[PDB]
């Protein structure tokens, strides 16, 4: 017997490549078949931690993750691990023309 009628977690709208520059805010945001959901963030095939940098924020069938500060290192590979699905990106930094120097 299968109570609770069907209705998975997974996720259907995939993130995207980002271009900011080094020192600009991150926001990657997601959506699932279903709220109150577990995630994974995984940059460069490392296991990440919510702090004050990497801000979870797991709304309405919405998981967001803020970068604050993200410098050319911060980006990576970004890997949602959830339940069973999971969805991969590439993030990009790069420094603006206009700025404190270049190179």
């Amino acid at each position: 017997g299968s109570s609770g009628s069907s209705g998975p977690a997974a996720i259907i709208k995939p993130l995207e490549d980002q271009w900011v520059a080094p020192g600009e805010d991150v926001e990657l945001r997601c959506e699932l078949s279903r709220a109150g959901t577990p995630v994974h963030w995984l940059k460069d095939r490392k296991a990440i931690r919510k702090s004050q940098k990497y801000d979870v924020v797991c709304e309405g069938t919405m998981a967001m993750l803020v970068i604050r500060g993200a410098s050319l290192k911060d980006a990576g590979e970004y890997t949602c691990e959830v339940e069973a699905s999971k969805s991969t990106a590439s993030l990009h930094v790069e420094e603006k023309a206009s700025g404190p120097s270049s190179g």
